[PDB]
């Protein structure tokens, strides 16, 4: 199973986060295998999976040509690589907030997160 929906959950869903700071980002990027090489920017969305899937239906609106914007905010933590080394150990700075998100959907399921919106 290398479905794009499975990959989206591995990279972007953590329902009940243990922290929301720089150490949470360093731990979680390593646990989800996003450190070989260091991924430059990656956001985790918190809360239940059902609310994220509903962005692809009535709880999202079309945004630009092929994306979709949530109608309500979500708790999120964005992790940004610092120090410019693509090689691990990978250091990260966190930015937590309660923000609308923009994703792409295919067949009713989330398959890409637009990091450029933040």
């Amino acid at each position: 199973d290398d479905s794009r929906y499975t990959k989206f959950l591995t990279q972007h869903h953590d329902a009940k986060p243990k922290g929301r700071d720089d150490r949470y980002c360093e731990r979680m990027m390593k646990r989800r295998s996003l450190t070989s090489p260091c991924k430059d920017v990656n956001t985790f969305i918190h809360g239940n999976k059902s609310n994220i899937k509903a962005i692809c239906g009535a709880n999202g609106s079309p945004y630009r040509e092929n994306l979709r914007m949530s109608k309500s905010p979500f708790q999120v933590t964005t992790c940004k690589h610092t120090g410019g080394s693509p090689r691990p150990p990978c250091q990260y700075r966190a930015s937590a907030g309660f923000r609308h998100v923009v994703i792409a959907c295919e067949n009713g399921l989330p398959v890409h997160f637009d990091e450029s919106f933040f």
